DNA sequence: CCGACGGCGCATAGC
DNA sequence: GCTCATGCGC
DNA sequence: GTCGG
């Protein structure tokens, strides 16, 4: 469905989402209405009443008093009077920059450090990773497009085999699903020298190896199975450079890897479906292992996993490609 | 009525 | 010094 | 905020 039909709903419902995380600190109204705005997204009808739309799950009488109020008037007075209100836009805006999330913006905002500038201009009141998103502020915004995530991947893997030939990695996320774009890069890594039941510097060696190949120029974070930081494209020579672009690497026993590959690929709709027919059939799926379930319901032990189809063969259900799981 | 709503790795008050 | 709750991103 | 026990 287009924005045509019910952007205005849509994009009304996505405001009132992130002031209720960002100012309010309400996560579940957050997703509430996060979770309204989807499934409204996916009404293949331009709504007319509220009650049409209450109809739907997860739109409930007050989103519906809501979408009345937007229909009569074609604005919403709790959203414009947020919308003009300076401590509260202001608290929204500052949780743009990825490191500052509500409580570091309602502090920030208390001392009268609103604006991006005034964040250039108080940056021994960032903690590291608040300075690099503050640095890369626009670039972390931007949408990768899907060639670029081919030469992303090129330098990933051919790095990683360099520093050694029997890891094993994986680009995840929507990008593995087909997408024409992407927000970030999602690597999985495993070695089979990693189980469950068994050196920690697996992840730093090809951390160091993509810093020094001038790939990974930043890093937010980094321990023993997880790396968050930035990455660059080479420039073309005598041409523009490439958005710095976020980066994740997680290390993971090989005995989980595939239950890990399965569930970082998604969909998340997906990943919810899987996950209640397997129980159906007696099993219990997580990010880490497949496990069968007994009569009264307790758990044994994770079963062998080899490919993401040993986890569809034991739900008995059929394989599908990471182009077909977008629900 | 009233609780659940995902849960975890890593960076950053209190003893 | 250390442990660990809170913040954060995902 | 919405759902459901
Ligand atoms: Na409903
Ligand atoms: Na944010
Ligand atoms: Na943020
Ligand atoms: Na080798």
């Amino acid at each position: 469905p287009q924005e045509t039909l019910n952007g205005g709903i849509t994009d009304m419902l996505t405001e009132l989402a992130n002031f209720e995380k960002n100012v309010s600190q309400a996560i579940h109204k957050y997703n509430a209405y996060r979770k309204a705005a989807s499934v409204i997204a996916k009404y293949p009808h331009k709504i007319k009443s509220g009650a049409e739309a209450k109809k739907l799950p997860g739109v409930g009488t007050k989103i519906a008093e809501k979408i009345d109020e937007f229909l009569a008037t074609g604005k919403l007075r709790k959203l414009e009077k947020i919308r003009q209100d300076d401590t509260s836009s202001s608290i929204n805006f500052l949780t743009r920059v990825s490191g500052i999330g509500p409580s570091a913006a309602r502090k920030f905002v208390d001392e009268g450090i609103k604006t991006l500038e005034d964040l250039r201009k108080n940056e021994d009141k960032l903690n590291h990773h608040q300075r690099i998103g503050l640095k890369y502020f626009g670039d972390f915004e931007k949408r990768i497009p899907r060639e670029e995530m081919l030469q992303m991947q090129d330098i990933v893997l051919n790095e990683v085999k360099k520093v050694d030939s029997e890891y094993i990695a994986t680009v995840c996320g929507s990008f593995r699903r087909g997408a024409e774009s992407s927000g970030d890069m999602d690597v999985l890594l495993t070695h089979p020298s990693f189980t469950s039941e068994s050196q920690p510097k697996l992840l730093h060696q090809v951390v160091e190896q993509l810093q020094k190949v001038h790939f990974i120029t930043d890093t937010l974070s980094k321990g023993e199975t997880k790396f968050m930081g930035v990455c660059q494209l080479p420039s073309k020579n005598d041409e523009k450079e490439y958005p710095h672009r976020r980066i994740d690497i997680r290390l993971i026993p090989k005995d989980q890897y595939y239950c890990g590959v399965l569930y970082f690929t998604g969909s998340d709709i997906f990943n919810k479906n899987m996950r209640a027919h397997a129980l159906e059939k007696g099993f219990t799926i997580n990010e880490y292992t497949i496990r069968p379930l007994g009569v009264t319901g307790v758990a044994g032990e994770p079963l062998p996993v080899d490919s993401e189809k040993d986890i569809f063969d034991y739900i008995q259900w059929k394989y599908r490609e990471p182009k077909d799981r977008s629900e």
